RNA sequence: AGUUGUUAGUCUGUGUGGACCGACAAGGACAGUUCCAAAUCGGAAGCUGCUUAACACAGUUCUAACA
């Protein structure tokens, strides 16, 4: 009696809930709720048809099977495997076959990336098929039954049918029941004939002993079968473990043209960088050929080594241990990194139409002329960069940066590279996507700062100067900016997000952002042109990648797709967004039609006049920051001006490509910088405007102390910083104010907060002091607030207003539940516990600041 | 394998429709006197001293078990 059948019988002797829980013990699962909803609604993009997509992705990622050439899918069913395989590099045609009909699944015609090369046929049983020549053969046929002999016979039938297909080609066949002696003998004969191994997918439910026979990979069948069987047996009596969760597979959209995907790099521009990278790592450099990069270039790879809850906060915010999102925030590996790269960065946006490029050029020229009506560009200096680094104004490894700045050979390296830039070549300007390496990277950043740092150090995109940007405001002013927008006559307030803004920057966008050089001086212009044309339009990137033989860093390159970690990313993103929404408003007002977009030479007098007359006005109906936009057009035709927006390649997120945009009317609901804004009324009758966000996110981000040092002296100070931020910006949430008072009461008063709380450009970090928080609140919201005419100070933490209970609950509070009530009443005990744990330092009771404990 | 459904009760929304209103407050929540609401009284309507409906349609209301 083999082990497998023993497992089968033991399983067959289970009960209802015992079965329901044992089938999900220690397996990984895919959150299909979003996909289920989307498919139910009727979307045609960005969605896996079933869970077959992730199941095959697990194989494809680890190079167990490498789909290539023509892919034949047998038993495609809904089409998960076929649609996933349509979006790989070497694949060129996918044919899926299935029985279909009553009691069977049918293909779901969709338009994910690569749909134009996929043909799915129904009403064809594969068993009576005249097998053809296939370069990849995927088979996912099988029907599980309690009877083991029936499954055995079914398995033999499947293997017999599938054998005449395998003619030295990549394959992945599903074997439902591999623990039977004749099944095993047949598998061994097949392996001897064709090679390949037998492996278990970890996404497969626990109820089944299914495995997959795959081409790339060798091993012993019986040993692996026994290994899986023993795993099932030990999971039988193993304590229930909740199933690990994995994010669903994204699949892009649009037709795929394989003949236009590969990129031809300007080797004479990046050759020096590539050569230096090769020389530094010459022991392991090797042109791997299994590279999955479709739209980027590939140049090589080298081996490399592959590379916590805050105690105090978690000890004081217990009731949220059960909220799902709070934990889910806490949960960068090369597998996840590669998935992110494959489904987000590795696309190719179609070229704009002939008229659209002309429109974009005209708009960019006018916009750069208008932005520079007062200020003039200037070179930054070494001392400015030094000061900015020293003040520590997206990581924590700043001390090494400061040491590099204060060193001297570093500046010699920078000078050498700068002379190279003046010549017209770039040697060591290459950036990652995760100490000589440190100095080269920091020097590249410094040169970019020197050339394009005036876009921040002179506030080129402040609200006063740019008419749209919100640089230099901070959170406590975006609300008033939105309110002042809403008073302007017009339609709704559309905040249409864009999917992966960085990765949708056409070449023309860079060519237009380059126009700022037309206003500098030649000594500056040489350096700026060097930056633009040698490290923005020809970028060389390193990226990790896992392979059966460890982790290798790939070196790739591309010409579009502004890298997210460059100086001047914010400024140029804001500029592109401003001109994009300007064009969208242009179309919305009828000046720009389809015919105008299509003709190669649209007359520019019309656009010139429209801009010169109304551009400044239409620029005041917006609030822009990076990819975040809010726009209030004159009439609601704006919601249907999607030709210009989609043609430029800026496709909106989570909405079909042509469904008109949905705009709000209550400005207190329009999202902006991941916040919305509430208008409070104090007892004095003078109104405040405050930020707000689903407080699960706030608590989560408070419980994810990230490299702040394990030192209790440091985690406590980080918690204090978070609490003071809560008291200063989110004082109007009952849970947040209560928890903030608790934390600030359970940390010694003399300790100084460190380890900055947020990375957003919209935080001036007023909470990072040691002062009477009431005074800082007064300074932030009363004295230094341009929108508060009556400067009468607030004297105690009781005149400070609160959100209405309805809105407070609606934004994710926990008032009205029993656990929160008990926590609120017992908060003194938890404070005492933290005080005892800390030591014997001074503690001020901030709880009496509420009328609860007074 | 992928897919994954019924049954009964309960919370929304709407309509039909006489189909509700006010005062009040036990108690709870909240910590900004800020909100819930039993029980009671008063009125309103219906069928004669008693009642505050019932049904319909839809849910990612919740519950509870069955394929
Ligand atoms: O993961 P999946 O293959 O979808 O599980 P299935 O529900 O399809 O069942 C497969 C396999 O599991 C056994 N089984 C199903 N339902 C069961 C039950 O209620 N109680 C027991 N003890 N076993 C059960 C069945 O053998 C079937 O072949
Ligand atoms: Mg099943
Ligand atoms: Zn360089
Ligand atoms: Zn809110």
């Amino acid at each position: 009696e083999t082990l497998g059948e023993k497992w089968k019988k033991r399983l067959n002797q289970l009960s209802r809930k015992e079965f329901d829980l044992y089938k999900k013990s220690g397996i990984t699962e895919v959150d299909r709720t979003e996909a289920k909803e989307g498919l139910k609604r009727g979307e045609i993009t960005h969605h896996a048809v079933s869970r077959g997509s992730a199941k095959l992705q697990w194989f494809v990622e680890r190079n167990m099977v490498i789909p290539e050439g023509r892919v034949i899918d047998l038993g495609c069913g809904r089409g998960g495997w076929s649609y996933y395989c349509a979006g790989l590099k070497k694949v060129t045609e996918v044919r899926g076959y299935t029985k279909g009909g009553p009691g069977h699944e049918e293909p779901v015609p969709m338009s994910t990336y690569g749909w134009n090369i996929v043909k799915l046929m129904s009403g064809k049983d594969v068993f009576y098929l005249p097998p053809e020549k296939c370069d990849t053969l995927l088979c996912d046929i099988g029907e599980s039954s309690p009877s083991p002999t029936v499954e055995e016979s079914r398995t033999i039938r499947v293997l017999k049918m599938v054998e005449p297909w395998l003619k030295n080609n990549q394959f992945c066949i599903k074997v439902l029941n591999p623990y039977m002696p004749t099944v095993i003998e047949h598998l061994e004969r097949l392996q001897r004939k064709h090679g390949g191994m037998l492996v278990r997918n970890p996404l497969s439910r626990n109820s089944t002993h299914e495995m997959y026979w795959i081409s790339n990979g060798t091993g012993n069948i019986v040993s692996s079968v026994n290994m899986v069987s023993r795993l099932l047996l030990n999971r039988f009596t193993m304590t229930y473990r909740r199933p690990t969760i994995e994010k669903d597979v994204d699949l892009g959209a649009g037709t795929r043209h394989v003949n236009a995907e590969p990129e031809t790099p300007n080797m004479d521009v990046i050759g020096e960088r590539i050569r230096r990278i090769k020389e530094e790592h010459s022991s392991t450099w090797h042109y791997d050929d299994e590279n999955p990069y479709k739209t980027w270039a590939y140049h090589g790879s080298y081996e490399v080594k592959a590379t916590m809850i805050n105690g105090v906060v978690k000890l004081l915010t217990k009731p949220w241990d059960v909220v799902p999102t709070v934990t889910q925030m806490a949960m960068t590996t090369p597998f996840g990194q590669q998935r992110v790269f494959k489904e987000k960065v590795d696309t190719r946006t179609p070229k704009p139409m002939p008229g659209t490029r002309k429109v974009m050029e005209i708009t960019a020229g006018w916009l750069w002329r208008t932005l520079g009506r007062n200020k003039r560009p200037r070179l930054c200096t070494r001392e400015e960069f030094t000061k900015k680094v020293r003040t520590n104004a997206e990581e924590n490894q700043w001390d090494s940066a400061r040491a590099a700045v204060e060193d001297e050979e570093f500046w010699k390296l920078v000078d050498r590279e700068r002379e190279l830039h003046k010549q017209g070549k770039c040697g060591s300007c290459v950036y990652n996507m995760m100490r000589a390496i440190w100095y080269m990277w920091l020097g590249a950043r410094y040169l970019e700062f020197e050339a394009l740092g005036f876009l921040n150090e002179d506030h080129w995109f402040s609200r006063e100067n740019s008419y749209s940007g919100v640089e230099g405001e901070g959170l406590h002013k975006l609300g008033y900016i939105l309110r002042d927008i809403s008073k302007i006559p017009g339609g709704a307030m559309y905040a249409d997000d864009t999917a992966g803004w960085d990765t949708r920057i056409t070449e023309d966008d860079l060519h237009n952002e380059e126009k700022i050089t037309q206003q500098m001086d030649p000594e500056h212009r040489q350096l700026a042109n060097a930056i633009f044309k040698l490290t923005y339009q020809n970028k060389v990137v390193k990226v990790q990648r896992p392979t059966p033989k460890g982790t290798v860093m790939d070196i790739i390159s591309r010409k579009d797709q502004r890298g997210s970690g460059q100086v001047g990313t914010y400024g140029l993103n804001t500029f592109t967004n401003m001109e994009a929404q300007l064009i969208r408003q242009m179309e919305g007002e009828g000046v720009l039609s389809k015919t105008d977009l299509e003709n190669p030479h649209l007359l520019e007098k019309k656009i010139t006049q429209w801009l010169e007359t109304k551009g400044v006005e239409r620029l005041k109906r917006m609030a822009i920051s990076g990819d975040d936009c809010v726009v209030k057009p004159i009439d609601d035709r704006f919601a249907n001006a999607l030709l210009a927006l989609n043609d430029m390649g800026k496709v909106r997120k989570d909405i079909p490509q042509w469904q008109p945009s949905k705009g709000w009317h209550d400005w207190q609901q329009v999202p902006f910088c991941s916040h919305h804004f509430h208008e409070l009324i104090m007892k004095d009758g003078r109104k405040l405007v405050v930020p707000c966000r689903p407080q699960d996110e706030l608590i989560g981000r408070a419980r994810i102390s990230q490299g702040a040092g394990w030192s209790l002296k440091e985690t406590a100070c980080l918690g204090k910083a978070y609490a003071q931020m809560w008291a200063l910006m989110y004082f109007h949430r009952r849970d947040l104010r209560l928890a903030s008072n608790a934390i600030c009461s359970a940390v010694p008063v003399h300790w100084v907060p460190t380890s900055r709380t947020t990375w957003s450009i919209h935080a001036h970090h007023q909470w990072m002091t040691t002062e009477d928080m009431l005074t800082v609140w007064n300074r932030v919201w009363i004295e230094d607030n341009p929108w508060m005419e009556d400067k009468t100070p607030v004297t105690t933490w009781e005149d400070v207003p609160y959100l209405g209970k309805r809105e407070d609950q609606w934004c994710g509070s926990l008032i009205g539940l029993t656990s929160r009530a008990t926590w609120a009443q017992n908060i003194l005990t938890a404070i005492q516990q933290v005080r005892s744990l800390i030591g014997n330092e001074e503690f001020l009771d901030y709880m009496p600041s509420m009328k609860r404990f007074r």
